[PDB]
């Protein structure tokens, strides 16, 4: 029964590590794209004016 | 809805600037022709006698 109960304890650490790594990689791309999105259009329009 | 609402806020700046430039160009022609029209009548007649 202690073998049976210790089957919902935690995931095999590898997959949780993989999820952490993938999300951490994706966050920085989000941040960079947000920066460029803030930068572009208003500067372009001010150049037009 | 914030994308939908901000479609009746303002036009593009390009056509507004085009309107501004066209009106400014036409106004000076009006002014010069008004000056010539005022100069025309009496000066050409004053030598009637």
């Amino acid at each position: 029964l202690t073998a049976a109960e210790s089957r919902i304890r935690d995931l095999d650490i590898a997959d949780e590590m993989a999820k952490f790594t993938k999300n951490q990689i994706l966050a920085q791309s989000n941040i960079s794209m947000l920066a460029q999105a803030n930068s572009l259009p208003q500067m372009a329009l001010s150049l037009l004016g």
